[PDB]
């Protein structure tokens, strides 16, 4: 009898691209084994043509097979290579994407109740996997997925990583192409990552999602406002004299102070004086 989280290569048909990075991507692909245009979509990541990299996908799969949350994205299986090396991770599709993508057009449907209850959600998904020990290292709103107007689901680990017992943090080594402007001060300093500095990036991702996605007040173009748009290779020793000095992402345009301030928050320069994931679903509760 048949395996059905195993999906043969031949069957999986590409649609179109979902998104990319600097090592792998992830297509949209109808697995159609009776090849009549049928079959169940799903989403397909898999590596760009890398030793190293085959390692981090392999962690990835095993680190998403084993989270089981209804604001976390589902398994659906691997494909292998033919030969052994090779590998894909398979994912159920959710047709109206990332919150990136969503938010742009949907301004309409979505109002300030839905977007803290996308954020007690965001922050559900969040605690699950702190208390799983580990650390996500890239919480953004293109990487939170929309299952309905009323569910969000975190929907990528590409950089998640264990935290020990013993220890309190991780410290990367690759950090070549990290998202900085998403990043808290001791990941830009350090190259550390705790629970709290997931947090830190929540509270961007909020900020994110406060202002719909608007690309014009995104995080990047907010602080290459700030700090200064064209200085290359002296932009995230910049970014971190900034966050030293005190400043902070402004209030997004319709945001409350209240909601502001659970924001700020986030935002606190040590991750041990920086708000809980559980103490943030109190405050967006009381709020609703
Ligand atoms: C997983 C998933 N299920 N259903 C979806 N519907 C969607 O529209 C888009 C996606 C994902 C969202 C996360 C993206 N992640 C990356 O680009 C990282 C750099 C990388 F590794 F490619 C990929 C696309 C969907």
């Amino acid at each position: 009898e048949v395996d059905p989280t195993h999906f043969e290569k031949r069957f999986l048909k590409r649609i179109r691209d979902l998104g990319e990075g600097h090592f792998g991507k992830v297509e949209l692909c109808r697995y159609d084994p009776e090849g009549d245009n049928t079959g169940e979509q799903v989403a397909v990541k898999s590596l760009k043509p890398g030793g190293n990299h085959i390692a981090d996908l392999k962690k990835e799969i095993e680190i998403l097979r084993n989270l089981y949350h209804e604001n976390i994205v589902k398994y659906k299986g691997i494909c292998t290579e033919d030969g052994g090396n090779g590998i894909k991770l398979i994912m159920e599709f959710l047709p109206s994407g990332s919150l990136k993508e969503y938010l742009p057009k949907n301004k309409n449907k979505i109002n300030l109740k839905q977007q803290l209850k996308y954020a007690v959600q965001i922050c559900k998904g969040m605690d699950y996997l702190g208390s799983r020990q580990y650390v996500h290292r890239d919480l953004a709103a293109r990487n939170v997925l929309v299952e309905s107007e009323h569910q969000v689901k975190i929907g990528d680990f590409g950089l998640t990583k264990a935290i020990e017992t013993d220890k309190e943090y991780y410290t990367v080594k690759d950090d070549r192409d990290s998202p900085v402007f998403w990043y808290a001060p001791e990941c830009l300093m350090q190259s550390k990552f705790y629970i709290a500095s997931d947090v830190w990036s929540f509270g961007v991702t909020l900020h994110e999602l406060l202002t719909y996605c608007d690309s014009d007040s995104s995080p990047m173009a907010l602080f290459l406002k700030m700090i200064g748009p064209t200085h290359g290779q002296m932009t995230v020793t910049r970014l971190v004299n900034t966050l030293k000095e005190g400043k902070r992402l402004p209030c997004p345009p319709n945001c409350p102070d209240e909601v502001y301030q659970l924001m700020r928050k986030c935002w606190e320069f040590q991750p041990s004086n920086r708000t809980s994931f559980q103490n943030l679903i109190e405050g967006f509760e009381a709020l609703l």
